[PDB]
């Protein structure tokens, strides 16, 4: 078939059969259900991250990084200086297009520039707030505004600029290590959509629209963080590559939001951590196919 055709196929097939929330129960059910099964037959192990040296830079010790995705340091290597809690994640085209992590502890925020200099990472989104239900639930990686340079290791960080929208916000960094000065853009996001309205995910996909605008290719991986490194850190990722499959025409024909799901979950644990977050894939890629449609409709009339 075409795109146009596995589209609209797509696109019939969600209107004649509306997915009801003990649906999306049950499809969620059997996620967790392959989880465990992995466990059991030990297919992703985490050895790494659960060494005694490395304990202590996770942020929730349930939730470790599959050795074979894991996230390797090799920047100013201490001999566990290479472990941070971080996965790869594949984009459509290859491997280590996105980076999902957790939000930073004050313990590895020296290794979190590493990373993000030791791979070359223009991008960084951060999905949560310092602070949530009264906790702390990241530290302070980045600069704003008068405050000047901020000292990580050998690692200055400062901002230039910053560009306050609706819901995010842009910070324009200026990241300096050994005489040498990258510009990194960072993706506050301070807000989520919310489950009793189908218009709030308008918001997230204008995020991931202007991040897109700042990197439309996958030439360095994109890094993706909340405070536990999945669950809304999963959603962005799992609608990006969706996006950049119906922006390049290459939907494949047996496409489902619950494989695409079912493939991230086995690159970092929990990628997509809940139910509601499940129904916003769904409903923010059935959004991303309808807007697609649209524009193959005005490519045809020529
Ligand atoms: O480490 C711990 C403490 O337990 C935990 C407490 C909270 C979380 C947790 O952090 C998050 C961070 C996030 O940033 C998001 C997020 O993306 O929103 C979701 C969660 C989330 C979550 C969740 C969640 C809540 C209810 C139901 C389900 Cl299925 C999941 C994870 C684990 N215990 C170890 C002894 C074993």
């Amino acid at each position: 078939m075409d795109q146009r055709e596995i589209l609209q196929k797509f696109l019939d097939e969600a209107q004649s059969k509306k997915i009801t929330k003990e649906e999306f129960a049950n499809e969620f059910l059997k996620l967790k259900r392959q989880s465990t099964k992995y466990k059991a037959d030990k297919t992703y192990p985490t050895t790494v991250a659960e060494k005694p040296k490395n304990i202590k830079k996770n942020r929730y010790k349930d939730i470790l990084p599959y050795d074979y995705s894991r996230v390797e340091l090799s920047l100013i290597t201490d001999e566990d200086s290479s472990y941070i809690n971080a996965n790869f994640i594949k984009g459509v085209y290859g491997p280590k297009a996105y980076i999902a992590t957790q939000g930073p502890l004050s313990t590895t925020l020296l290794d979190f520039w590493r990373m993000i200099w030791e791979y070359s990472v223009l991008i960084i989104v951060m999905a949560c707030m310092e602070y949530e239900m009264g906790k702390k639930k990241c530290e302070r990686y980045w600069a704003e505004p008068g405050e000047m340079q901020l000292e990580f290791g050998p690692f200055s960080v400062s901002c230039e600029a910053e560009k306050r929208k609706s819901d995010y916000i842009i910070r324009t960094l200026k990241v300096k290590f050994n005489s040498e000065t990258r510009t990194i853009y960072q993706f506050h996001y301070k807000n989520w959509p919310d489950h009793d309205v189908p218009s709030s995910i308008d918001p997230i996909l204008e995020l991931i629209w202007d991040v897109r605008c700042y990197q439309e290719d996958d030439s360095v991986p994109i890094c993706i963080h909340c405070s536990a490194g999945c669950g809304r850190t999963g959603v962005i990722c799992a609608i990006d590559y969706t996006w950049m499959l119906l922006k390049d025409g290459i939907i494949p024909e047996n496409f489902s939001v619950f494989s695409l799901i079912r493939e991230m979950r086995t690159q970092r644990p929990s990628l997509v951590q809940t139910q509601e977050q499940y129904e916003l894939v769904y409903n923010a890629v059935l959004e991303l196919f309808k807007r697609q449609m649209d524009v193959i409709r005005d490519k045809h009339s020529g």
